[PDB]
């Protein structure tokens, strides 16, 4: 009952309708999974279970995790489940893998997440039994299943703005975090700090030569405080949340290979990282933006560690407001937060983001010579999940 | 040691466009969960995790398990995830609850599943970035995400007929198993053997009093071998699979309350059942109908145990052909299989069926004076899952 | 330059999603056309032109008039146009035929109208070039092309209520007209006064025996002033227009055979009726309910006839309010108006109604021993058309 | 006696999804109508009737002719009807105006047509009363109402290739006529021969200054026989019809002002042109491409006249194959046919094309010093319409 991470791989994150528009979510997951197995030196046929997150499942076909496992070359004989915990899906896949391995039921699991918000369909409610008369709506499945509360219909972006308002986080503080997120992502890319974690995506072409996507699409070298201050409130004209200080709709895949500490020892494998612990909390839907600091505090209490014991943090930038608020709630030095950039700059491919931030955290830790990291992520519907990892 | 089941409840199963047409999947889940908590005498605010299965998630809204949890009165502070393992979703929700409780991370979980195949939407692929010109498809999401192979586009019912053909199971054997399934379900309803497991669904009317649905809609009192032999093959003129020896599209929910052995003893709680063990196997998509007997064989191998120690079996009737094939492959006595009816009579609300068969198995064990049971279910994509349970009275 | 009517035939009028739900508009038009040719004793091959009205053309296929001509057994060699003047379509087809015959360019035209509001599709605007993101609408083509003003988006039923309000026509007066319209339609049917004009519709069956529709579906023997007074305002909670005092959405076909007076004389044909004259007026969209009395007054001025010279009137019951208002504006004895019932009782299959009221007027005239009739009809967009016919 | 044309105006023709993408059909109609009234020096409030053609009416809203009339500034008090005779709609609008004026019922009519094939919607058949289960079609309304036979479902382009095959018109003859069509259209634009007939379209931008579209978008300066020979057949691997020797889907409007001879003389108005005569014929749907030459022959027979008395012809290029076939059938000198280009180069906005070719014919006659012309157009469903006009200067 201890879980090691042998490997951690992610695709670049694409913009909505951008570089990965013609790649299915399951293909992005397959690419991440295959790169993780290569980097782990694990044969596909030795995988015992695949646990894969994706949120907008409508129209992906039967059990998307199986499609991603098969796209990776994992044989038919390996069992799989698809999991949905909205933004936490990719992280919960990993913490579920940790739990299953700690029972001894399995010793080698692939876990991660995938999303192609570019390829989400539109739906027709009412067409099955008939509209009869009067106009009806054609519903963006990203909006219906990902971006709006199932209880109130309110957009996540309205809840983000309401929390920023109640927490007293200014427009100017949010635009400063957005700027810093862009500058750290462009810097990390230029200086080669994403080279190790990224598996490029090759897109067969109508033309002759294949398109290679090797870089995160959304970071802007040319964004500035001045340009961000010009943008308009997107969800409410009185709020502070804009397109510039909120993450986009995005496409991406992320995968990790997990193994029992005991099996890795016996096989003579040097793990990339160890899972020390994880916890989740839940609050009302409208308070989802508050959860990452609560989840971090809950995990510190669980482990008996203090904030000063943590070398780096990845808090998913659900909004810039959420990185700032969660910094206050947990008393985090922002110099140790999202040091290679975060979702405001890099995007939020919902089902992948939870696994993506672990992949980024591991490599950020390796880059500063190892240490202890927490990845924390809030999720629509009002949950927060956090995991503590060690890179030796 | 062994995870305990305090309670197990299911809705009636409705026909497609039938008696539960106007009830959302998440409401069916909530009703089942609330009845499970009432029967367990567990407070909703003491639940630590809800793990709920559903397959056609398209258009249900954010994290359907959470909607089901809230519909049951479970507070905001309880964590939840939705799981999808096609037909196995409701069963894998339970075996995941078992693994989590066995780690010690939690001691009280609600697990189960739900589906409203009636309320699944249609989709438009291509409308987001534009058709430009030419006709396109408006796609039935039950067909796209539930009933067709992600790899080949082939209907599960084609795979059902192909496996029945290859195993040499006749049209006549399939129709006899279908007639038997209806006789056993009708018989279980009329003799009061479903009364304990079913939580009725109350549908508030715009008009007069509420409608209360208390009975499984699909079982037919008046079906016969004669009528079944008249039906035409549905997926291939040359195959043996009809609307009468294949389950329907259906609406339902089912829920169980799971607790650690240790916590159950501290609180004075007698288990309804114990989870002994579970396993899963996986094969090619086209071979999904063969998995239940293989899942049983691997589960027996794992527990050192013998087919003769098992008092009752629930094998989800993915087709009549699957109950027959699995009987030979596991060497099962048919008199010990699906004794109150199965999916051919009762229906297959995909996300719920894996929890549903465990609820039916627990109550069939209890009616028999107790014993050991295996629930086994195959799922689209080529998986089989089986769980071994123990039921004792007093 | 005079036009005779050799024959006049209509299908029964079906309710929305009712008796004619599985018959295409072009099939309803074909059935009417074929019955008119039989009743005229005119060979299909001698027809020189088919002019046919239909309003909701979306999804009917290429030139619906040609489909109706071919469904009637009219050979490929006969020319055809489809015309759209909303509610006036079926009447304008007839008055256009009169004009063409008065030039001598042709001497034998089939004219009429057809509508299947049951079979109108739904549309997606935005799907061609792509929604990109956000919910959109699926639009009822009856609502978009038939029932709402192209300028304001307002429902015809809102304009009906606004005119009833401005003209001081009470809820109670409208419910009395609705009751009278139902009682005259049921009476006409029971006493055989629709037997001559109706051509039954035969619907081939999944079962063995074909369904024969021989009766107008919408008239209610059991409707009463009491039941009508219980109904709620449908378009605005402060207005007087209800489901009971406004016509429905309906399905129907109507056809007439027109011939030059000179050719009919030479062939020894006794015409059913003669077209004496016609006129149209136009007003702003919102004033469409006012046009029938104006059109009648314009036609009396044109012919130098007075209201007392007219034996019977058919004013299409666009609303009960419109029969009442148009009665005042033209000073019409209501005992000579819509004597066998009208659209409030019988339905308003938009593209057919203009031809339908002429078919009804001719037979109502024959039943009282001949005389002079005016048919008048308002049409969405703010037009009114009226025709004066003689039955000798 | 003879109806007179005071004026004739057309928009540029836009490509599908091209330069007029953001302009509704009714706006294109209004722009053409307003330019016709300006050029006729006729007051909008003196018009007595608007007869306007459009084919894909689905989703345009109530009586599109009235929307076009109001877009032109024509008052509410002017009567209007929309007509549909597929590709002949714009031309039959004019010949109907001619018949009405010849009765004396009216003395001043606006006639013409419009289409925005760019803005045609998709439809859902079956969503009103419900799919129940199974995939359905989302239908391109251009395809359903414009481009396919109501009787067979066959694309007009299949009928085009079948008639080209049966008439023995080679791929090479079709591509030479296509190259010629582009050369003549490009040439007419560059040499200022379209400047008089075209009314530019001004598209107000959300952003900076308005976009002014003044040029036909489809004519290609850089097309060659070589490039045309490289294209693959569109509707049948074995046919000769390509994207290059068939017209596109296009956006456009065109309008004419018609007046009685008597009224024109009272008001001092010199006619742009006189309508001499018109006729229409009808054949089987599949034979629609053969009708233009037959319509010309019947119109000559009717007027006692001879093919040699006609100075210019506009035969709508429904396909290159149709211009060639019709040339043989009517015995036309190609040097007198479509002399400023036709639909293969210029496009086919179905509802407008029949008015458009009359506008182009009037200005080609005027450029030639005057004369007699015939416009002939075939239409989906199997019709042909031809109109004879006279143009004199001074
Ligand atoms: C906020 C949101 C509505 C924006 O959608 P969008 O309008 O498509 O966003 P875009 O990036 O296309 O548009 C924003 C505009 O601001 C500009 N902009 C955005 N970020 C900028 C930056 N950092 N610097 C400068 N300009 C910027 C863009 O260039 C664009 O302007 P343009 O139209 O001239 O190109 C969408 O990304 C969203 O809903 N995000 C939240 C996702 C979420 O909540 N996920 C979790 C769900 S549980
Ligand atoms: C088989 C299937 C296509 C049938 O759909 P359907 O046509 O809507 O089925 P119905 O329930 O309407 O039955 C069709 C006919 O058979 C008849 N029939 C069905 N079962 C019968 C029985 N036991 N006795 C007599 N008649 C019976 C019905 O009465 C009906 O007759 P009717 O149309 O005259 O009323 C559909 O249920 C299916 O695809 N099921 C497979 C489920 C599955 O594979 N799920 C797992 C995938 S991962
Ligand atoms: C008014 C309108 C919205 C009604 O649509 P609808 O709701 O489908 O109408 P229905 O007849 O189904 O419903 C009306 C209700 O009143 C009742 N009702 C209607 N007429 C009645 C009568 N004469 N006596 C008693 N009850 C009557 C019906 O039974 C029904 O009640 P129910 O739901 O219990 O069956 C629709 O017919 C309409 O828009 N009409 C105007 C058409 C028009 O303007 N055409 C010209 C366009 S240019
Ligand atoms: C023929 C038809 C299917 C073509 O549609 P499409 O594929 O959208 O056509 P495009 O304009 O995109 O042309 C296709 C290709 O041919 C090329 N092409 C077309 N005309 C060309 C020319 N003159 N020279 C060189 N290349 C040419 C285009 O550049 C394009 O190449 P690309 O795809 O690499 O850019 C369509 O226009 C049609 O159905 N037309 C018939 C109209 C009709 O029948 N109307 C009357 C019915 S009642």
């Amino acid at each position: 009952s201890k879980t090691v991470i042998l490997s951690a791989a992610r695709t670049p994150v694409g913009k909505f309708g951008g570089s990965l528009k013609d790649v299915k979510a399951t293909e992005l997951g397959g690419i991440a999974i295959k790169a993780a197995l290569e980097r782990a030196n694990v044969a596909a046929s030795d995988v015992e279970e695949v646990i894969f997150g994706t949120v907008i499942q409508g129209g992906q076909g039967q059990i998307p995790s199986r499609q991603a496992a098969r796209a990776a070359g994992i044989p038919w004989e390996v069992q799989t489940e698809t999991v949905n915990k909205v933004c936490a899906s990719g992280l919960r896949a990993v913490t579920l893998a940790d739990q299953i391995i700690r029972t001894g039921d399995q010793s080698l699991i692939v876990a991660g997440g995938m999303e192609s918000m570019s390829n989400s369909p539109y739906i027709l409610r009412g067409a099955r039994w008939g509209y009869r008369m009067g106009n009806n709506e054609v519903i963006d499945l990203n909006v219906a299943d990902g971006l709006t509360c199932a209880f109130s219909g309110t957009h996540m972006g309205v809840y983000g703005g309401e929390v920023a308002k109640e927490d007293g986080i200014s427009r100017e503080a949010q635009d400063e975090w957005a700027y810093r997120s862009h500058q750290r992502a462009v810097s990390a890319h230029k200086e080669g700090r994403f080279e190790e974690e990224i598996v490029p995506v090759t897109i067969p072409q109508r033309k002759g030569d294949p398109i290679v996507v090797a870089k995160d699409e959304a970071p802007r070298e040319d964004t500035t405080i001045e340009k961000l201050a010009k943008l308009k409130p997107v969800f409410d004209k009185t709020a502070t949340v804009t397109a510039g200080n909120a993450p986009g709709l995005n496409d991406g895949g992320a995968a990790l290979v997990l193994m029992s500490e005991d099996r890795a020892k016996q096989e003579g494998r040097k793990p990339l990282a160890t899972i020390l612990a994880h916890t989740a909390i839940a609050v009302e839907s409208k308070d989802f933006p508050r959860t990452p600091g609560y989840a971090i505090n809950a995990l510190l209490e669980k482990t008996g560690k203090t904030i000063e014991d943590i070398d780096l943090f990845e808090i998913n930038e659900a909004f810039a407001a959420v990185a700032i608020a969660s910094t206050e709630i947990a008393g985090i030095d922002p110099e140790k937060l999202n040091v290679n950039g975060g979702a405001v700059a890099m995007g939020h491919p919902i089902g992948a983001s939870g696994a993506r931030i672990i992949v980024t955290l591991i490599h950020a830790l390796k880059q500063r010579g190892g240490g202890i990291g927490i990845a924390s992520i809030c999720s629509g519907g009002g949950q927060g999940d956090a995991v503590m990892i060690e890179v030796h």
